[PDB]
């Protein structure tokens, strides 16, 4: 079947793993558990197409930058994740996108900007700034909560559709 190689990147603790576990295992981890490098493979049906999501869950820690570069050269689509209560994770978004552009030798690779933890009451990133940044990249912005599952399918399925239209 068709396989979509997806890569989830972003600063430490924004909820990269929580989003993937919500998508694949239908629950929210709610635990401290830093990632080195995890892969998830799940057969799905998206818009009638039987396909395999091959999801690389990456580390936000700086020491694993080189491992990221190598391991995400095969990515067809990228979720670039920040948390809505972490202004520095939003500031870091541009750095992950630029790293993706250099490893993919491309400036329009399928990508979704994901603003996670929208269930929280303590917002520090303004929605308007995220929409404006997404529009300056030419990519969708999707707000998510790995806790409530809001937007989770939307984020991953939208990325697959970006890949289809590339
Ligand atoms: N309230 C809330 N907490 C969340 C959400 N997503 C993740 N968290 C919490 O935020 C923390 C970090 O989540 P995690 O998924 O491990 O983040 P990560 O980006 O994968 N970290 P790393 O880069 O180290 O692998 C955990 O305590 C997790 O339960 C969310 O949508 N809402
Ligand atoms: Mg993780």
């Amino acid at each position: 079947m068709t396989e979509y190689k997806l890569v989830v990147v972003g600063a430490g603790g924004v909820g990269k793993s929580a989003l993937t576990i919500q998508l694949i295992q239908n629950h929210f981890v709610d635990e401290y558990d830093p990632t080195i490098e995890d892969s998830y493979r799940k057969q799905v049906v998206i818009d009638g197409e039987t396909c395999l999501l091959d999801i690389l869950d990456t580390a936000g820690q700086e020491e694993y930058s080189a491992m990221r570069d190598q391991y995400m050269r095969t990515g067809e689509g990228f979720l670039c994740v920040f948390a809505i209560n972490n202004s520095k994770s939003f500031a870091d978004i541009n750095l992950y996108r630029e790293q993706i552009k250099r490893v993919k030798d491309s400036d329009d690779v399928p990508m979704v900007l994901v603003g996670n933890k929208c269930d929280l009451p303590t917002r520090t990133v303004d929605t308007k700034q995220a929409h404006e940044l997404a529009k300056s990249y030419g990519i969708p912005f999707i707000e998510t909560s790995a806790k409530t599952r809001q937007g989770v399918e939307d984020a991953f399925y939208t990325l697959v559709r970006e890949i289809r239209q590339y």
